[PDB]
């Protein structure tokens, strides 16, 4: 019956990491995961893990009655780091939906960057076209069940605060308690990737970048808004922000006066004020404040592209429509 509309509560770790809980096996073994529209594979650390594994929950296949062996070796390369392991199959529970899934048991999890990760693994919300080993993604297997009210999933990311809700993922629809107004939809360029066409990025009331059009990957697993090194250099010059490591900074006192950043997607302009992209941790003229925007040279086929991560998602509640191959945005509350 197509009437299921399940949700997973997320935890906000310092506006950079948003993770929820999944259960693997019989009885269920729980894991903190990132739900990533940028990738299409499910992976958690394995009990068979020989640097970062000490700090994370490990999947023990020998404690699962529903486990089915596979063992195909697998390497999952990310913009942040790389993991390796082998494939396994078991039952996975995501907010009351149970699915037989092929996932990766990770045996190579480096302390850089995974020691910094508050989550154990990743649940890829991408398409099979981007899946490593051509492994069927979890959302495709939920679709096949015919339980969902709609072949959609939504993301709400809150601003860090207090016993408030860090975020929420809705499988089968959207939560109108978390958005204002109505959704505006933009069709995907092509199926296989959660990427839409962008028609310009403007600083203030004038179009500075992406004048001849560019790409925007709507990435739930990205912490920040990102662009090509060249684009981010031009943007940061316009903002009067200076480079300090892989971070861009402004003097904390100058933060509240930085201009609005606008992304032209579909029919409209999606605007971020300085309060949306500056980590305003002080207001002193002596201290330096971090911007939630950075350079990221995404390699082909996906890149060169901009990526609208948690910085964007916090402002705009996002709906990912698999039935219509489109992305919807509405102002978040
Ligand atoms: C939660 C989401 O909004 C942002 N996340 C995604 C993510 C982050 C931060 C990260 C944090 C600390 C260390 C490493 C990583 N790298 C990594 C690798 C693979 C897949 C996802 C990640
Ligand atoms: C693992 O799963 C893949 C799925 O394509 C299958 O082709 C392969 O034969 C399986 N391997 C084992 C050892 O079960």
């Amino acid at each position: 019956l197509g009437n299921t509309t399940s949700s997973v509560i997320l935890t906000n770790y310092m506006d950079t990491q948003y993770y929820g809980e999944i259960g693997i096996g019989t009885p269920p073994q729980t894991f903190k995961v990132v739900f990533d529209t940028g990738s299409s594979n499910v992976w958690v650390p394995s009990s068979k893990c020989s640097t970062a594994c000490v700090y994370h929950k490990l999947f023990d296949a020998s404690d699962s009655s529903s486990y089915k062996h596979n063992g195909t070796e697998l390497t999952l390369r990310y913009s942040t780091g790389t993991v390796s392991g082998f494939l396994s199959q078991d039952i996975i529970t995501v907010g009351g939906i149970t699915v037989t899934q092929m996932f990766g048991e990770v045996t190579e999890m480096p302390a850089l960057p995974f020691m910094l990760a508050e989550f154990d693994g990743v649940v890829g919300m991408g398409f099979i076209e981007q899946a490593i080993g051509r492994v069927t993604p979890i959302f495709d297997n939920i679709i096949s069940q015919g339980v969902l009210k709609e072949d959609v999933f939504s993301f709400y990311y809150n601003r860090d605060s207090s016993q408030s809700l860090g975020g929420q993922i809705v499988l089968g629809g959207s939560d109108p308690q978390h958005y204002e107004g109505n959704f505006h939809y933009i069709n995907l360029i092509k199926t296989g990737v959660w990427q839409i066409q962008m028609k310009g990025v403007s600083v203030g009331s004038s179009t500075l970048l992406c004048e001849d059009g560019c790409l925007a990957l709507v990435d739930t697993g990205a912490s920040y808004i990102s662009g090509s090194t060249s684009s981010i250099e031009k943007l940061m010059e316009a903002l009067g922000a200076k480079k300090r490591l892989f971070d861009y900074v402004v003097k904390c006192n100058e933060g509240p006066t930085l201009p609005d950043i606008s992304f032209h997607l579909g029919g409209k302009e999606y605007t971020l004020t300085s309060a949306d992209y500056v980590f305003q941790e002080s207001y002193s003229s002596k201290k330096l404040c971090t911007l939630a925007i950075h350079a990221m040279d995404i390699p082909p086929p996906t890149g060169p592209t901009w990526a609208l991560g948690a910085t964007f998602i916090r402002k705009f509640y996002t709906e990912f429509d698999r039935r219509n191959n489109r992305i919807g945005f509405a102002l978040a509350r």
